[PDB]
């Protein structure tokens, strides 16, 4: 693959370390961070696994180009570097302490570790809305919105990650029966597979499933319901009940996300400014 | 999902267990056998996982339906029923108490070792049913120890179909073709010609010779995937496995041999492997 100066990191100076969690690790990266020439740093690195397909590559050089292009935001998962010459690819990513969003929220669920409050998942899902809010306005669809694919930093900063699907929104091939075949059925808009497209708005309806996932605090979408027959229950307009400790107007908010129609949908800067309110006026 | 009466298994009869395009559980299946109506036999059921993608559920389809197709065969897993209706897939297959070959073997290492002849009949087996696989016009394309699965009486048995095809239902020259294929089982072609034959499978059977040989050694030690196509097209072969005849390592470059017609057919591995077992034997 093409040499590309600006983000190589030399090999030397990574050491690998535990699994995370294709296959993803922790390692130290020595200097990584040009103004620390000589400070070991903590990072995150992605890389084949033994059994890897051609598949799986073309995936893991994808998701790099895309976060090359992405730019940077509070919001997501940040590209801190890449060894892509002689050797096995890896890409290093900025390592959270908290691992992902779906672990996070299941150990802090009550007793029933410290709780979550209301107004901690309020923000998580503001700051979740704003990096799609930012994605979306660098023409990215990411495709694959769940808890599992945010991570949390040691400072509870929300991170939007895996972009092993993402891609940008002229790069999909409208109406080919191949199209968004690779997408978790559970967190995928009607119109994904149906008339095998995908926009932003495609995206919202996976922010709403999302939305669910953290007031429920991790819980699992569309529970005791098959996904060989989710499709026809949404076409026959079920949606996912109300989680137990969420306020009307914030479930109205997931089930606008989950309109049939696209563009009936929110759109992420709408789910912003409405989450800000709500967020404040909590706050307050 | 079209009702195939045949193989169709009432979800009454069916109580999911342990965990073990899917996932695998234990099961017990009372009267999966027609013979015993009121017995209830432990079986393996693969299913969708929660977050399964559309390519996930058509596999586990497509698995079900080669299993139909191919027919019975004692070194192949067989099907024995599926729940196709009014709820989530299920395809019910026998269960192999212990495990696939690649933990089998890893355990087996200098927890009753493996002698040299156990390691050859193991082989000698799998060969058998990749010939009447291979006769049924069936190339599995997936074909490694982790794919293999071990019964109580030890008997191999060739297994995850969710990747095999008809020798006819292949997209030949697309660039897309073969696509999911695990690089270091993978013949040649599959790649650069994007065409997949019997003779892919054979090139397959011998890093599963290998794998088996070296009790569950994983192939091209230390080198990446990204590199190893480049040093295939160089010439570069594993070497000889150390518990391996230097006739049983000859076999296996055989099946690696660069031309796709010069490798051996499973006709003549089943042959060969015959007669060497039969040697080791008497
Ligand atoms: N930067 C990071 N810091 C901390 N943990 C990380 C991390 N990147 C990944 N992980 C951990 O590894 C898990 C899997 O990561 P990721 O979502 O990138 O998977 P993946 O693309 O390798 C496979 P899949 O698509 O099956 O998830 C995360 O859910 C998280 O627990
Ligand atoms: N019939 C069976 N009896 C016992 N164990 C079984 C079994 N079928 C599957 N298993 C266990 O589950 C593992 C995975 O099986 P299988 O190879 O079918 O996976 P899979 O198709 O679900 C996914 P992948 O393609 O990623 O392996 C096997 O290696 C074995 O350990
Ligand atoms: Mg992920
Ligand atoms: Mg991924
Ligand atoms: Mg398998
Ligand atoms: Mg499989």
């Amino acid at each position: 693959l093409p040499e590309d100066p600006k983000w190589e990191f030399p090999r030397d100076k990574l050491t690998l370390g535990k699994p995370l969690g294709g296959q993803v690790v922790m390692a130290e990266a020595v200097g990584i961070d040009k103004d620390k020439p000589k400070e070991a740093v903590t990072v995150a690195v992605k890389m084949l696994k033994d059994d890897a397909t051609e598949k799986d590559l073309s995936d893991l050089v994808s998701e790099m180009e895309m976060m090359k292009m992405i730019g940077k935001h509070k919001n997501i998962i940040n590209l801190l570097g890449a060894c892509t010459q002689d050797g096995p690819l890896y890409v290093i990513v900025g390592y959270a302490s908290k691992g992902n969003l779906r672990e996070y929220l299941r150990a802090r669920r009550p007793p029933g570790e410290e709780q979550m409050t209301f107004k901690d998942l309020v923000s998580c899902t503001y700051q979740l809305a704003r990096g799609m809010e930012y994605l979306a306005s660098q023409k990215c669809i990411h495709r694959d919105l769940a808890a599992r694919n945010v991570l949390v930093t040691e400072n509870n900063v929300m991170k939007i990650a895996d972009f092993g699907l993402a891609r940008d929104i002229n790069n999909i091939d409208y109406y080919k029966k191949t199209t968004n075949g690779r997408l978790p059925v559970k967190w995928m808009a009607p119109e994904a597979l149906f008339d095998r497209v995908y926009t932003h708005q495609s995206d919202v309806w996976s922010f709403g499933v999302l939305m669910w996932e953290i007031f429920t605090l991790g819980g699992s979408p569309y529970p005791g319901i098959p996904v060989e027959e989710l499709f026809k229950l949404l076409k026959e307009g079920h949606r996912m009940d109300k989680p137990a400790n969420c306020t009307n107007e914030l479930y109205m908010m997931m089930r606008d996300c989950w309109h049939a129609v696209p563009s009936q949908r929110p759109t992420f800067k709408q789910l912003v400014e409405d989450l800000d309110r709500i967020l404040t006026l909590t706050t307050n």
